[PDB]
């Protein structure tokens, strides 16, 4: 946005701004939700896509509640800020303090005896560099249960995640790590469970820098091995050591490119992965979702003509219309 | 491992048997089987652990489905027939002396019968290894559990692997080596998952934590190993098997045993744990736990001592002396395994 906001104003803001309000039903953008095993790097991937560090990452079980994020477009007031449902009248401008608030509110309802809840935390990020969009961070799938956590926890997480991911209007980010065999991927498992067609599922390969010497991801990345409707995108997020070093997101971006480029087995694929390519890819995908709608250029044509003697009338109405097409035709090859 | 379980299994039989000819007994079997199975998710390193336990390289490994069929190995100590060889049930009167080639035969026989390269089969491949140096045990290599299904695979295969593994695992005469990779979160462990199922008390289960050398920087396994993160009935044992690059350059068991013993005692978080890590330690922990099993048949000295004062109390008659000389040299042995374990 980048690409996607240009498209959005081109109607929703500036040129569907035309005459509405006579039974026009009805621009909902589908959510994007991360799924994958416990500690596959979901929170790291989601941050990267939003472009700022604001989600607790690490251990261990760290995301223990669904975190429903709504990005919100703002009257280009250079006034960027975040705000929680559970804390009205409180605005943040330091995403580290948002990150910290996410951790406290999560503790509030659980404890370091490591239980998960299904009641979401709601958070909004206001920005003129974003478009209206819900994003969803989720606790990772486990197989066991331990520390002290409930005995039921295993499928409680399985339903929580299923509860979001079921909805057809949900883009699924299936996060699988490259240091386990794909056959063992909880994320590939679940994203078949709910979206057999694999139609709204993008696959993300994390921890490529963590592979056993003698192995490499080339076969998965290059769609050789397990094949998806969309090409696998590989990422290198930052390490646990990098988390205690408080390495920042701009450093991690560089690092990530000093891997896909400086690694031999990967170089010929570099211009096609990293979190940035993934967000582009995500961008290009939802670009198609609203364009699919633009065959409402027929309801532009609805009026226009069948106005031509509706009484002069308005060469003015048929001036908006000119200017509507102006826009709904000056957004041709965005995808 | 063998050593002190052969020099106590042998310090018997030459006791119970070659003495307690109190006829009409019952009956040296059952827990003179306890099979040992490796379980865990695909490629968590089951085969590597198993051969480390046996002591010879003879099982294929990788990276991708490699093990695709149960491999039941009942190993054999010989009449000091000091000549190492093995034989596959499926091709009899065939003796192998090349172990690198026994390995080749496990794959071929797997390929021949699975059809596809990623297909599995619950038809066990029966192997025996003859070497007068290692005692009488059954070992069972098994395909790693998986979650999805890749490539040229069935579908139910997820359930087919679970079922197959579960079948050698439900039976109580079975030791589980629950094999868990350290570079994943223990909460996501398939090994631990099924082990705790078929063995809730955790009584016949050993936790093996592999791939400790692959841990992401800024994490280590000390908490798991000191028994703080997931308590088991027996201390966790960490191993470092050969990596896929080692395999590709054919690094051998001696160099991998050297490697491992250098890892633990050289990396500073593990140094304090070193000599309770390593597959050689695992094998020791295993033999000892078998020792306890047998040693738990020796309130049998009581099914002796009966034959005693019930005869120390009793033209050809007093001949006795001998069945008492023998049932007192059984004390030479069954009283020379005393402080063992
Ligand atoms: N080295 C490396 N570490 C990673 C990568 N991705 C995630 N991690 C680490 O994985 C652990 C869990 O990451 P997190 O984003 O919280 O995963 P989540 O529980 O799925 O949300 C942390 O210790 C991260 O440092 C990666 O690509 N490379
Ligand atoms: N670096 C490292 N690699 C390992 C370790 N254990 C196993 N591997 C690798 O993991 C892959 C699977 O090993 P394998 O013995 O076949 O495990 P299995 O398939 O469960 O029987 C091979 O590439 C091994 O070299 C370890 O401790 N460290
Ligand atoms: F272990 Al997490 F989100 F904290 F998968
Ligand atoms: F990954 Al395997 F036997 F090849 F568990
Ligand atoms: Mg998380
Ligand atoms: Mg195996
Ligand atoms: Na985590
Ligand atoms: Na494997």
């Amino acid at each position: 946005e980048n690409l996607i906001s240009l498209v959005n104003k081109i109607q929703r803001a500036c040129t569907a701004l035309g005459d509405h309000g006579d039974s026009s039903a009805l621009d909902s953008l589908p959510a994007i939700a991360v799924v994958g095993g416990q500690s596959s790097g979901k929170s790291s991937v989601l941050e990267s896509i939003v472009g700022k560090d604001f989600l607790p990452r690490g251990s261990g079980i760290v995301t223990r509640r669904p975190l429903v994020l709504q990005l919100q477009k703002i009257d280009d007031g250079t006034r960027e800020y975040a705000e929680f449902l559970h804390l009205p009248r409180k605005k943040f401008t330091d995403f580290a303090a948002v990150r910290k608030e996410i951790q406290d509110e999560t503790d509030r309802e659980t404890g370091r005896s490591k239980a998960i809840s299904s009641v979401p935390i709601h958070l909004s990020i206001y920005s003129p560099n974003v478009v209206n969009l819900t994003l969803i961070d989720l606790p990772g799938l486990t197989k066991v249960a331990v520390d002290g956590q409930s005995d039921s926890i295993v499928k409680d997480i399985e339903n929580m995640v299923r509860s979001y991911i079921e909805k057809p209007n949900c883009i699924i980010l299936a996060i699988s790590p490259a240091n386990q065999d794909l056959a063992t991927s909880d994320a590939i498992k679940i994203s078949r469970e709910v979206d057999p067609s694999g139609d709204r599922t993008f696959g993300v390969l994390t921890k490529i820098d963590l592979m056993d010497k003698g192995t490499d991801a080339v076969e998965i990345l290059e769609g050789r091995s397990f094949k998806l409707k969309y090409p696998w995108v590989g990422v290198v997020n930052r390490s646990q050591a990098d988390i205690n070093k408080n390495v920042d997101m701009i450093a991690a971006r560089k690092r990530e490119r000093e891997y896909f480029s400086n690694t031999t087995e990967y170089r010929h694929l570099a211009n096609k992965m990293g979190s940035e390519h993934l967000a582009k890819m995500l961008s290009k995908h939802l670009e198609r979702v609203i364009k699919s709608r633009i065959p409402g250029i027929q309801s532009l044509i609805n009026k226009t003509v069948l106005e031509l003697e509706t009484e002069m009338e308005r060469r003015s109405a048929i001036s908006k219309r000119l200017e509507l097409y102006r826009a709904a035709q000056s957004e041709i090859d965005a995808v």
